[PDB]
RNA sequence: CUAAGAAAUUCACGGCGGGCUUGAUGUCCGCGUCUACCUGGUUCACUGCCGUGUAGGCAG
């Protein structure tokens, strides 16, 4: 019994790109016609405010050049004047079938992985995982910065079976926090739906409407790019904003990131709250990877302890391994 | 222990675009429905615009945004740099209140520091500022820029409530949302000075506005501990601070009071730069930037 | 023939048109999710194809 | 003082004809780019102003 040198896992919980619009509160009986927001590429001067080097420093090229200001092209999208609330709208497919890999090499290893994930499901299902995914869909965590300092947020999650809506929700979510995972009965009703989705027991298509009051004409935070490596000229392109057709947009992977903030069973900052589920669990903006392979805690040690040698880990490391198997990726060798 | 290869701080008191618009007097209490300003070009091919004959008035429109808890950063590579920065930021927080920043913010709110070139030959300045919770206002003010002189920081009776409100704001004791708007006295048929990009005056469509960074500059004229001569007045807060208008760059790096060495000393090895430097340090932490290696 | 594209779909319909000239000579429609992915069971409009 | 010292290779030409390369196929799988800001460059070292000649009230 050995691990197959080519593994692969189709992801579940598929989000799309979100699209921003704008308008006022209490016109949400008829808010299906709000205009979108516009990515605005302009040119705005800056300051000379970075660390001057220690390599070849010279007041003939730093103390003379400091008093000559900067010349840049910032790209910022902003709200209109009468508008005061971002509507961030996307859809989400809870697929299910979340224990069988797409690729393999050894069907003995696949016969072991299937019965291992089935022995996982048949005592604790997808219940608590869908509780915490329903929490991340409840609070506006997928507004990574557009919620920070808000007055009220309103989260309407619509379940869809046909052309129209089959089930509604409304969540107060500035009351709901980002560390303590308390719950409610309608949060439980969302979680039962997502647990039916992940268990292969039906189709789930959640149209997610998430309002967030910021203020009149304020600044909005879409996603960003990587502009290099295929035509890297002298560098006259500072930072632009992501867009589907002439309207600003969040990527799908950032919303997927903000939805899989499930991990609370790592020994670094336990009370300080959840982070994203990643193998070698790392917040790279923090700069320090939790869950080192120096210890016994990462996914690539848990997985082949639990599959090969039957050493079933603790009843939260099971949750972490299954959050990885819903994540996807290239495993194996 | 050493420096921080990446750093990213988040902005406070961000305004919107200050659109210009016109009107008259004794209709300033009916200024929900009011006209705007126009943009035209004349004979080179450059832009220059003008008020009408019925109007000495010009109008300003923007609103503000505190966040709270600005010491804690959002991008680093060293966990130990966070573990050495937390003691310093908490040491500055717990031993004294933030009202010294707040007076020097809120008088620029109260004065015409944001009406920079809107009183080059004016006579009577009247500014009105709103504290908006919801669909109405509930703590209204109306301030004056004649009283407090534009180079000193001498406080008045209106200033302490707004100062303790904004100090509740940026410290995390409650989110505030100001709307700071102004009404001007320009001249019956007078030339305007809006912004530009990097001639074309910067024209928002069917109006005229100046960008975010000019007011996000104007509301943080907090550097008046710059070394050479303190009788001049307040200039804004910049790491490696260079100014075109007064020409000479304050706070040179070849002597030890620039931000990139007092941050090294105040943060890491717990030795203190001066108490006549602290509000400039925390104003640099309010501004934000890429403070690397 | 929809490999990953059919997985997790509400409705999937297949339209098959026999072309014997410029014009179409016959027209089928199917409920692809009703017809089994596993079993080759039979009925009338399918063995008409 | 050199295996030293010296020297005209000339002329001509038909390569030519022919041809089936065939047939088959799953590239799958995953991802937070992050923060920051003051052009009235002088968009001509002066446009346009009583005499085309060197003194002048103007939108400054």
């Amino acid at each position: 019994l050995s691990t197959a040198s080519v593994l692969a896992f189709e992801r579940k919980l598929d989000p799309s790109d979100a699209l921003m619009s704008a308008g006022a509160w209490a016109q949400r009986d008829a808010s299906q016609e709000w205009p979108a927001v516009t990515v605005r590429e302009k040119s705005v001067r800056g300051t000379i405010s970075n660390r001057l080097k220690t390599k070849d420093r010279d007041p003939a090229k730093l103390d003379a050049s400091i008093q000559s200001p900067n010349l840049q092209t910032v790209d910022v999208a902003n709200l209109p004047s009468d508008a005061d609330t971002l509507k961030v709208r996307f859809t989400l497919r809870v697929l299910g079938g979340a224990g069988t890999p797409s690729a393999c090499n050894d069907a003995a290893y696949r016969d072991k992985l299937l019965q291992t994930v089935a022995t996982y499901v048949n005592d604790q299902g997808f219940a608590e995982l869908a509780r915490r995914y329903a929490h991340n869909l409840a609070n506006a965590r997928f507004l990574w910065r557009n919620r920070v300092g808000a007055e009220a947020v309103e989260v309407r999650i619509n379940h869809i079976r046909q052309g129209e809506v089959a089930r509604a929700w409304r969540f107060d979510a500035l009351a709901i926090g980002l560390r303590d995972f308390k719950a409610d009965a309608e949060l439980d009703a969302l979680a039962e739906l997502i647990a039916s989705g992940l268990s292969g027991s039906g189709h789930v298509l959640l149209e997610v409407v998430a309002f967030a009051r910021i203020g009149d004409g304020q600044e909005v935070f879409p996603s960003q790019e990587l502009i290099l490596d295929k035509g890297d000229k002298k560098g006259q392109k500072s930072k632009t904003l992501y867009s589907v057709r002439d309207a600003a947009a969040i990527h799908s992977q950032k919303i997927g990131n903000a939805l899989r903030t499930i991990d609370t069973w790592y020994p670094d900052e336990d009370g300080l709250g959840p982070i994203a589920v990643e193998p070698y669990g790392s917040v790279t903006s923090q700069g320090k990877a939790y869950r080192q392979p120096k210890q016994k805690l990462d996914f690539y040690t848990l997985l082949d302890n639990w599959v090969l040698r039957d050493e079933a880990p603790a009843v939260e490391q099971q949750h972490y391994v299954i959050a990885n198997l819903i994540r996807g990726g290239v495993f194996g060798e």
